[PDB]
């Protein structure tokens, strides 16, 4: 399997995980006061998505990064005992769980 068919691999499982929902889309500021003045580098996974179909991976380790980048903002902006938080932990096992089955 080629490293981009794993990623979009990977990418599905994530999604599929009941805590992907807050991360699915662009955030909305209006009901995220600041998040982009707070957030440098916003990311989610429709543009992960759509970065990986557009061919703008050139390697592993830039979606890794884009994904590890993802849950920094979330925890970063929501706090350490947030909703969110809590679920940015679950989906981040999720996603080490998928990189180890698909980039053994
Ligand atoms: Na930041
Ligand atoms: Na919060
Ligand atoms: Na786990
Ligand atoms: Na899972």
């Amino acid at each position: 399997d080629d490293d981009f068919t794993a990623m979009y691999k990977v990418l599905d499982v994530v999604k599929a995980h009941k805590d992907s929902w807050p991360f699915l889309e662009p955030v909305d500021e209006s009901y995220a006061p600041n998040y982009y003045q707070i957030i440098k580098a916003p990311m989610d996974i429709s543009s992960m998505e759509k970065k990986l179909n557009g061919g703008l991976y050139c390697t592993k380790e830039e979606f890794v990064n884009d994904m590890k980048t993802m849950f920094r903002n979330c925890r970063k902006y929501n706090g350490e005992s947030s909703e969110y938080t809590k679920m940015s932990d679950n989906l981040e096992r999720c996603f080490h769980r998928a990189m180890m089955k698909h980039f053994p």
